[PDB]
């Protein structure tokens, strides 16, 4: 049902409808001779769409916009990037050229600039302290604390009970840590517990990469992070 790497030729994007007015977008990138999938989210708001995260690169993100137009046919008016790495902001210049207003926390914008990555235009206030949440159109944005990165956000869609964890939440099939170069391993389990406490009613949990599941992805991620901590 949910698409996997082998179904998606590089440069193509698939959409997967999770619930009424909520999709994930799935793309792939090649790095170091392997192929990686990546997810983001699309949430309908009235007659417009909110996009969560790029499709990891300019060409993928242009394909994402073309697929949205072909399959959904509503304008993407705003986009949020959930942390500063290229799988989240790579493609922001494509979004901007297409007239999408791009957003990230000020912490994410700063880190993206230091990294030489693309920088979303607008700064999301009210997300600087662990446990902070703000409404943004049809979603709640939540800063759980440092985890995969110090700036990582998660996104909850209340009407659909969909929680998008981004790269702070791992799919079940991943049993070792990813790239954790910018992670706060010490705080990651506490940040995951904040997500659990704030969204205990979540019915669908979307990781940054790979297959959706339920809230079980949170404790799975904590297990992987603690095992890596003790490596
Ligand atoms: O987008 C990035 N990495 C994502 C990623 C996706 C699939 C497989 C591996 C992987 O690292 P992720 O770690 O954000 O999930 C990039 S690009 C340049 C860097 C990074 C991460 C930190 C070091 C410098
Ligand atoms: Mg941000
Ligand atoms: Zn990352
Ligand atoms: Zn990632």
């Amino acid at each position: 049902e949910y698409p996997t790497v082998s179904e998606i030729p590089v440069g193509e994007v698939r959409l997967y409808q999770i619930a009424d007015g909520v999709w994930s977008h799935i793309a792939t990138q090649s790095f170091d001779g392997a192929v990686y999938p990546s997810n983001g989210l699309i949430v309908r708001d009235g007659d417009e769409l909110l996009l969560i995260d790029t499709a990891w690169g300019a060409k993928n993100t242009a394909a994402l916009l073309a697929e949205i137009e072909k399959q959904i046919g509503l304008p993407v008016t705003r986009a949020v990037s959930t942390h500063f790495h290229d799988d989240r902001v790579g493609g922001v210049d494509v979004l901007r050229a297409a007239g999408v207003a791009t957003y990230a926390s000020p912490s994410t914008r700063r880190l993206a600039e230091v990294e030489g990555n693309e920088i979303p235009t607008h700064s999301l206030e009210g997300l600087s302290s662990s446990g902070d949440a703000v409404r943004f159109g049809p979603v709640e944005l939540f800063y759980p604390g440092a985890a995969h990165s110090t700036d990582n956000l998660v996104v909850y869609v209340p009407s659909a009970s969909v929680l998008y964890g981004g790269c702070a939440i791992y799919e079940l099939s991943r049993t070792s840590a990813g790239n954790v170069a910018d992670a706060d391993l010490a705080e990651w389990p506490t940040s995951i517990e904040r997500i659990q406490q704030h969204y205990p009613e979540a019915q669908f949990v979307i990781p940054g990469h790979g297959l959706p599941g339920g809230l079980d992805l949170l404790k799975h991620t904590t297990n992987v992070v603690k095992a890596h901590t003790n490596r």
